[PDB]
């Protein structure tokens, strides 16, 4: 049962950058997922918060941890779990002590959780082009995202799972809004315009006289929670770099086996899913450069400086990528 | 059999506001829907522009008109017939001649024949409120509206039902974005946001010296054709007195056993929807004040002055109710 000291001792670093989150899927029999919200819910003493029986909150996380693909190389619990992990961290950045409610920080948190739930492993565009359920389904809008809080409030209803139960009609009403609007905010389609928003509040940013965020209406405070966990969910090159080329590693295997797939459909091969032409390290340059760097590099200007050594990993990091092309 | 040669000589007028949709109804053996479509089909030469075998017509228009519920009052076929029938008619609008390609056409009309598809007739809040397998589904946003799209286009999946078997990929694909995009439209959440856009488009509109509409780009375009249908959804009001009261006399039925639906869940009723304290008719002057008549004045206006017709109905009707109240 010395496993077992070995996984707490792992745990102690949940609140750190660059958790060894595949060391506990390990460590935890393939259970990061419910290891690591079972300890954040500790950490931030949610469960006498808000009531959650401790018994039905492990019911829930091994249920819905059960709901993520073990055979997807990326979009899996482990995934999950990293996310969970990277929006508890950045909840806890000084420039924000105090800003939200316990009940901002449950929705952050549970919309981690669920944010890619029962995702097949393949996109929303190949989705589309596919003409498949979910998208008829979903009338081609937000498909997977609108599918994965589908999934992730349906399992509440399993008998025991109702981690929900002793809030209030109020509070699960707008913990309800608050999940929906964060979850469907990961859909990349809404980053640039997200990360406009992002951008204007930062130019425009208010400060209390504690030194901490200034978020007086639900239209800030939402939109930074949106960010907060999209952020989370594209924080694999600010990782180290162990981590990252583990992530990298799995997100191009989902790549080629969905680009496979349109081979054998005679579709056009999405971009960096041909596996018989495609440039990993030029790749992740690339997604640094466009994507992932003006994101963190706005969050690190909100919360100024408390993101300064993320933003120098993820600065290291495409330095490395970028010395392995020549 | 005397009643087919009737069924012909109502459905001549088709291309006129005040359609006798009723005896429509009940000369086709409940059927309205069918035989609506597909005589606008062959006025607006749909089936041989864009090459529709008329059995396949036929097959899934009644296979679209079985999942219209018989046993609600309003949101049933005949709604739907209606709607398309007014669409049709805001279509030949002479400051809109030409103005929208046969595919906008066919996408605007096919809109209006599925939009109320498979309606429960309850509200987007009663189906919230009462945490439905449809809220769940669909995050709270739209729910009866993305349904309603999604049968529409599930049931073109039939034995001979789909009516775009020999559209283009491309032409398929721009049919489906324009569906979704009007019957989205529809839900009276956008209602304010939509009347928004015809507001600023009003005064910022731009016409030739026959006085014509100039639609350029597809975001423009598109918020005429989402007002459109949704003018048609709302032109009740604006129809005979005889076919307006029938309407309003169906509406309330439906609010009536929502709110008896409402109590004996024990909920609070939705306005309009209390049979012990409902004004049906305090209710159709506020509804024609504050929603029917502000959107279709600023629809005459960016039309000017080819609705003043239907704006001068709509005001008569308006003025019918207020003397019916004491
Ligand atoms: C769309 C541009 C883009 O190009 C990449 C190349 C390598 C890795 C990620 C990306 C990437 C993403 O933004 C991205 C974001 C999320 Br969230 C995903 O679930 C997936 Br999958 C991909
Ligand atoms: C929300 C205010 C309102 O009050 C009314 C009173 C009588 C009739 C219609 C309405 C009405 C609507 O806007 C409306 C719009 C659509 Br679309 C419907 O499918 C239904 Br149901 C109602
Ligand atoms: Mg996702
Ligand atoms: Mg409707
Ligand atoms: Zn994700
Ligand atoms: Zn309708």
């Amino acid at each position: 049962t010395e496993q077992e000291d070995v996984l707490a001792k792992e745990l102690e670093d949940v609140n750190k950058w660059g958790l060894h989150v595949f060391r506990i899927a390990e460590l935890s029999g393939n259970r990061p997922l419910t290891v690591i919200m079972h300890t954040i819910f500790q950490e931030r003493d949610l469960l006498k918060t808000f009531k959650i029986p401790v018994d039905t909150l492990i019911t829930y996380l091994m249920t819905l941890e059960d709901h993520y693909h073990a055979d997807v190389a990326y979009h899996n619990n482990i995934h999950a779990a990293d996310v969970v992990q990277s929006t508890h961290v950045l909840l806890s950045t000084p420039a924000l002590e105090a800003v939200f409610t316990d009940l901002e920080i449950l929705a952050a948190i549970f919309a981690s959780a669920i944010h890619d739930v029962d995702h097949p492993g393949v996109s929303n565009q190949f989705l589309i082009n596919t003409n498949s359920e979910l998208a008829l389904m979903y009338n081609d809008s937000s498909v997977l995202e609108n599918h994965h809080l589908a999934v992730g409030f349906k399992l509440l209803q399993e008998e025991n799972c109702d981690i929900f139960q002793n809030l209030t009609k109020k509070q699960r009403q707008s913990l309800r809004k608050m999940v929906i609007d964060i979850v469907l905010a990961t859909d990349m389609s809404k980053h640039m315009n997200l990360l406009a928003d992002l951008k204007t509040m930062v130019e425009t940013k208010k400060v209390t006289s504690s030194g901490v965020l200034l978020l007086d209406n639900y239209s800030d405070r939402i939109q930074v929670l949106q960010n907060m966990v999209h952020c989370a969910d594209l924080s694999n090159p600010t990782k180290p770099l162990q981590l990252y080329r583990q992530w990298t590693d799995r997100i191009m295997e989902e790549f080629f086996r969905q680009g496979d797939r349109e081979r054998e459909r005679g579709m056009e091969i999405s971009p960096m899913c041909d596996k018989h032409n495609a440039s990993v390290e030029k790749s992740q340059v690339g997604f640094i450069d466009y994507i992932v760097h003006p994101l963190w590099e706005t969050w690190a200007d909100l919360v100024h400086p408390d993101a300064q050594d993320i933003l120098d990993t993820l600065e290291d990091n495409r330095e490395w990528y970028q010395s392995t092309i020549p």
